């Protein structure tokens, strides 16, 4: 869940 939620986030700048 983190990592889904942290590298859909990371794809902003």
């Amino acid at each position: 869940i983190f990592w889904l939620f942290r590298g859909k986030a990371d794809v902003a700048l």
